[PDB]
């Protein structure tokens, strides 16, 4: 009683959280924050991206001019979202590559339309369909032409249109294949019919298949869609001798962010930049859980369900410098000012107070983590296909094996990031509270005794003020150092 | 001699093992473990996996039904394994995406067939060739049907079967080419022949090509095989005015973990989860020096012959602390019960006693780490080919870059993973020795002096229970403080 | 002044760099080196590579024998570097998969030609064109012979090539689409014109499409290139009825470390491992912005234009452990002989003296991290393209996806390295200035009190051999320590 008592400690809560280091799978500090984004609110935000829904279409059957997308005509769009729903109602097709074709238009991100004047002197335009109804009337693909025979003959074609632009074209063509002689005859006159498209670079030569196939909305015959582009300097060339499908101009072709996805999520009203097919996501998190599918500035996508970031110091209810966890038997609860502070018994009482400044310190280094990870998503656009309907083999095991690889590999960055931070965390918290202990000991020179568990004894009468000048560093030694040896050093 | 020491410390011993860290390519520590299989037993264990050893024949082989393959019927399997001995010795045949049909043939993992009827009717069925022979008669691939002319007339062929199942079939059949203009006629009384097999989706028509090719096993001709898949709810349709290799059915397609793979490791009778074609390798180490070809809970492929991870402190015969290695001049090979310790000496003699709390320490965050490392490999089932046969360019390329990618990012990831860890396993184990050095001068107060190189000087008589009460935490240093302040002070 | 003062420290300098850590964005260290190479001098370096310049030529057009290329002639390479000013000057041309072509020749590194004799009876030879004029004659590609009818027939050829030798063979061969039906017939007198060349593993089944396309050069007319590769014990077997493009022998294919690569860059007489199409660039450091296009030992390509791997402490002018920037206030400019050392007042002065040993120790560590990343980069040569002038759809998707994963996932390698680094060093560098000051005060025993900013007051007359002594480790504290506690322990 003509000594005073100073501790040294650290806060704690009741309600800790348990987080992974490298040392040890299961370890509860005070606070954590989650890395994983796992939720999606379940609707694409129309914001701030252009999103074009296609409804009941499909792009390619937008592009082609199925009645049914008469109002897509010219649009341009950031994302294109195909429905499951969607179905075709004009005349039955089929795409060699139809993911390629799919996939470039896609990029490009336009259906920009601008019809070109071909020469076809000799031969029937604006052939027709009851497959293809418009206003109640037979109709036929908005961007494509029916040529037939006129007065029953099918001259041989060859026409040509130069790229006398600036920009590239991307002309879409078809080849028919009636399903009898009969109908070939009655729509070409010829028995046979062949087409050939050509550029100074490329030749696309089809030869057309008459059969019957099964039918599609009952129909038995087919139209095949190719695809060329022609480059400025370059020039379009059609011979056809029958069953050309022909086009009506070209389609501007560009290049920028644009994509397509698969969803079935309904568009909403709000704005977001990360989209997944399950819906739009928020994008603070680094990672995320939700779909490897994204577009936009997207938290990364991982295997793991949660990975906790460790914001606070071990929490010791009741390191590698021994204080936290260690010669400080436990934490204050009922410090809530601060994460570091004193605790003193003196003449005048028992008191507690926190320390800013290595309490900050702490808080800084944190923050310096968490600025790292916290909202610096990056922006992918379109990528490569990662669900497939149909078995294909060699290119779609590349593709799944390519995405399957990424992931894991980003899987291991994130588990092995928040070890890492982790172990770092509790080891700079840790770091911190010996710190000011080291400092506090130096402070108090020859005038006091550690006692081991972080307190302090002091061989002399200490008031508040005197506890206070030690707590912001203006103790002065010398004025006690008679008093305190005296008391330490005797019998 | 009114005086005793007490020398802190840490073991060592002499076959000591070099490892990397961070700021060293080669330091010694008291043990490591290696981190990359290096070897196999030779043997493809034939557990837990279902096993399927081709022998002679390959898959494709006994998909067709090539007469030395009968007895893998409607066999499944996980691995099927493909001997470069196989052989086939049925009629000449190729398959154009060869890689394909064999890659989705073998992840779906079943040769399961079931018979259909078709309706054959004006054609001769059961077509059979001296290049196939059975049962010492003539005959051909047991899944096809080779059709030819009845009464020297082949009408056109317009089959259908429909798919009202629940499930995918998957169907293969052939077109036939033989050499000759004459065999041509002999078998389809037709000049030319053509065949179309088409769904509501898709066409394939072939049309096949009379020509000598050079001759394989005395055969100058060939047939080309094909396949399409047909979905519930859809119809296959077969057009032929001839040269059509029929199908008897459809194969039964699945999806699951199966694959294939090329070895001419023999099958042992025992249990292994990871398989590469130099045979069956042990799981616990997560890296692999074997083969980058693998299936199962397997090692990750890396590039290092060998990687130590130090289990063990720093060995110092004769860290960011500065204990071991530092002013622990050396450690102690006679401390065989424990990783740090005390030596004394006093009136009754010199003794050395191990710390079991601090050895015990430094073990569980060795552990903890050996956990996050140790028997936890991730499965792999079907993915590329990584060995080529042919050159093919651009998809080979393609298919080479990216395994080559992979590698080299996990090689590094397991590079920098044993210099970090191994830096860490060192500065935790000089840290240990560090608490319990700093524990023990906070025991004795003003009793003692630190002598500089972790040993104290006691300035009283301490007999062997005062030195067993400093080492398990019962010393009371009041009890001889007066004697010790006396000797220290004094001139 | 019957008292002394030892202080300890650490340099600083005026010119400090910053740099990024896991828990700070920006802070101060005394020297920095940079990890990422970021700019080329612009020439590629003709060693020690075997590099061949393509000038006018493409690799394709010199391995058909466009006159213009008559010089390359069984020439190889390590790298082919093809110009943008490359142009072709023979019979137009197109080549299926020409990328596949192209990549397997550049591959192979070597345009070594064997001719070999083939039975043309019946034909005529050598048939020439004046689209492709040599010597100011009419010519034609040199590799290729174009067969003619002879006394107006073309007969059906059935001619045969065996390879009995040990390596592969790799054929060119062609088609000719002449524009005209009266071409067809002046050149082959045949109205259509087939061609199949045939392995007893593969078929090439070429039908020639007579039409005129956009004029190149004023030729409408074109030919379609093929190959085929034939193996040891294999033969190549060629039916045609007419349109033939013969080969007049076949190209060696060999596997190796050769490519090739786009680049207008200039070749220079110099010596450099790594290029880019920028030009060489140094090898040195680990990373590189320049291009992701190279070839040899190069630097790893990454998005970041700079990353700075610290070298020196923390620049404290005017860590953990708490020392530097700690309770040593501040660094010392006026050292520069040493990172550490002592200063010093006394009887006989004031001074300062490095410490020799603690400065080395920080350096080898820091150099042990420089030597794991500094002149160890891995080779590559042959990868995938990663430049693309056309649209081509999945495939294309495909390749660009795979870069652009592998250079995300580098790049988050070079940047945790280096914050991971930095983080260390500057906790090294603090580790070492502790280690120092704790090691002085253990020497100093009861002689000295730590005064809190790293210095100590000493309680006796130390001149300077005895302050010498403290800092080489020979101070004998039992000569002061009467003196010592004389002064320390009074009123
Ligand atoms: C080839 O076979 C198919 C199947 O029998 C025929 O297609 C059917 O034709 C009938 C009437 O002609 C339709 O009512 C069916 O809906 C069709 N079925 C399918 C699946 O398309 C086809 O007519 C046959 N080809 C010829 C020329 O006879
Ligand atoms: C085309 O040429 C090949 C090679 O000469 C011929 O194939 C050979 O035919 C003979 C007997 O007819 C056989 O003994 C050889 O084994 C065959 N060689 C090969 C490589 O197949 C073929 O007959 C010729 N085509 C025609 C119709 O004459
Ligand atoms: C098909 O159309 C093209 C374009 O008109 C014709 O090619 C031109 O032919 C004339 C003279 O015959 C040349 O002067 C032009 O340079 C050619 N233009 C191009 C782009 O090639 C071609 O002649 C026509 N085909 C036929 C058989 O008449
Ligand atoms: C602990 O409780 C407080 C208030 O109830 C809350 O702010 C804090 O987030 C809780 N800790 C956690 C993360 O459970
Ligand atoms: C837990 O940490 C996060 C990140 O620092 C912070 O947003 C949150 O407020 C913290 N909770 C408490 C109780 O401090
Ligand atoms: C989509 O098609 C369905 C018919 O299945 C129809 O109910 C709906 O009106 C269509 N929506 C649009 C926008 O055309
Ligand atoms: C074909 O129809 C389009 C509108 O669909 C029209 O612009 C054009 O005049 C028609 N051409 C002929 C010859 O009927
Ligand atoms: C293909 O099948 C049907 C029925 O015979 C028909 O479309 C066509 O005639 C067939 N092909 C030939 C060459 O007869
Ligand atoms: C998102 O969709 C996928 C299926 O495409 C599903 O596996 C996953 O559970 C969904 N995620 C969420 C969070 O809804
Ligand atoms: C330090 O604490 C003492 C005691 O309360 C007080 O007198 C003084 O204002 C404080 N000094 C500073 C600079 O904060
Ligand atoms: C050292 O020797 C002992 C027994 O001979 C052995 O258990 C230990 O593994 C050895 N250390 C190494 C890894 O060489
Ligand atoms: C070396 O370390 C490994 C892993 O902890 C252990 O299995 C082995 O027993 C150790 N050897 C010795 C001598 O302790
Ligand atoms: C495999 O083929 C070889 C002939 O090369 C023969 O010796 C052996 O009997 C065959 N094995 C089986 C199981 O058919
Ligand atoms: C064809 O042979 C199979 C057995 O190979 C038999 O089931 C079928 O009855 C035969 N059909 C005819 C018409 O011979
Ligand atoms: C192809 O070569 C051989 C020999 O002439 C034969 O199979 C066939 O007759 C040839 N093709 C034609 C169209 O004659
Ligand atoms: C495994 O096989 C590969 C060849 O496929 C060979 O390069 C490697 O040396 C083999 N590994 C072992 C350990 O046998
Ligand atoms: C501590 O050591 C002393 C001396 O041997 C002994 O008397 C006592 O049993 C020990 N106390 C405990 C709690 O282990
Ligand atoms: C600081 O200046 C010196 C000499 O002027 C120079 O050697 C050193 O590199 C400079 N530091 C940096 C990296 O700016
Ligand atoms: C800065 O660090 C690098 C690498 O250690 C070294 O080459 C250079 O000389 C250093 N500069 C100074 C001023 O020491
Ligand atoms: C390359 O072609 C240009 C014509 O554009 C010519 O000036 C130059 O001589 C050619 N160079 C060579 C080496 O043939
Ligand atoms: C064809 O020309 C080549 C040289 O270009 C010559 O070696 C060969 O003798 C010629 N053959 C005939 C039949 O003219
Ligand atoms: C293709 O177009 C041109 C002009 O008619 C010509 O090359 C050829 O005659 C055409 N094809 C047919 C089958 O007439
Ligand atoms: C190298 O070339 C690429 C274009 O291919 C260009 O983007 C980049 O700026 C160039 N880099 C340097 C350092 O010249
Ligand atoms: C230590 O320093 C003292 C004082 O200068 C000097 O006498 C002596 O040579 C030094 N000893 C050693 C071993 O360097």
């Amino acid at each position: 009683n003509s000594t005073a008592t100073l501790c040294l400690g650290h806060h704690a809560v009741p309600n800790g959280t348990i987080v992974k280091t490298i040392t040890n799978d299961q370890i509860e500090v005070t606070n954590a924050t989650e890395l994983v984004q796992n939720s999606s609110i379940g609707e694409i935000c129309d914001s701030p991206h252009q999103i074009l829904d296609g409804e009941n279409c499909t792009l390619i059957d937008a592009l082609l001019g199925d009645p049914q997308c008469d109002g897509f005509q010219n649009k341009k769009w950031d994302l294109f979202v195909e429905r499951s729903k969607a179905y075709s109602n004009c005349y039955p097709y089929d795409v060699p590559d139809y993911a390629s074709l799919r996939s470039l238009v896609a990029s490009s991100g336009t259906l920009e339309f601008n019809n070109e004047s071909f020469n076809w002197t000799g031969v029937t335009q604006n052939g027709t369909s009851s497959a293809c109804i418009r206003r109640s009337n037979n109709s036929f693909f908005s961007r494509l032409n029916w040529l037939t025979h006129l007065n029953f003959k099918y001259p041989a074609l060859n026409v040509t249109m130069p790229n006398n632009e600036q920009f590239d074209k991307l002309y879409i063509w078809g080849v028919h294949h009636p399903g009898t002689d009969k109908d070939q005859i009655f729509l070409y006159a010829q028995s046979s019919g062949r087409i050939t498209v050509s550029t100074k670079r490329s030749q696309q030569a089809v030869i057309p298949n008459i059969g019957s196939r099964p039918r599609i909305r009952n129909i038995p015959s087919r139209i095949s869609i190719y695809w060329t582009i022609v480059k400025p300097g370059d020039i379009l060339l059609i011979n056809s001798t029958g069953n050309l499908i022909a086009p009506r101009g070209y389609f501007k072709i560009r290049s920028g962010k644009s994509s397509i996805m698969r969803s079935d999520a309904p568009i909403g009203k709000c704005n977001s930049e990360c989209i997944t097919p399950n819906g739009s996501i928020p994008n603070d998190k680094p990672f995320q859980n939700v779909n490897r599918i994204t577009y936009g500035a997207c938290p990364r996508y991982v295997k793991q369900s949660t990975l906790k970031l460790a914001t606070g110091m071990r929490n010791v209810p009741e390191g590698i410098f021994g204080a936290i966890a260690g010669f400080i038997e436990n934490g204050w609860e009922g410090m809530v000012d601060g994460w570091y502070g004193f605790r003193h018994q003196n003449s005048e009482g028992r008191g507690q107070a926190a320390d800013l400044k290595s309490t900050q310190a702490a808080i800084d280094q944190i923050n310096g983590k968490l600025n790292r990870l916290i909202g610096k998503t990056n922006e992918k656009f379109h990528q490569i296909e990662k669900e497939f309907s149909e078995v294909e083999g060699r290119i779609q095991d590349l593709e799944k094996y390519v995405e399957d690889t990424k992931i894991d590999l980003w899987s291991y960055n994130a588990e092995l990031l928040v070890a890492l931070e982790n172990q770092h965390t509790i080891d700079l918290t840790d770091s911190e509270m010996n710190k000011l202990f080291e400092k506090t000991k130096k402070q108090l020179r020859e005038n006091a005794e550690d006692m081991g568990n972080g307190c302090f004894k002091i061989y002399h009468k200490c008031d508040n003020a005197c506890i206070g000048s030690i707590r912001n560093g203006t103790y002065d030694h010398d004025v006690y150092r008679d008093e305190a040896l005296n008391n330490r050093f005797q019998i």
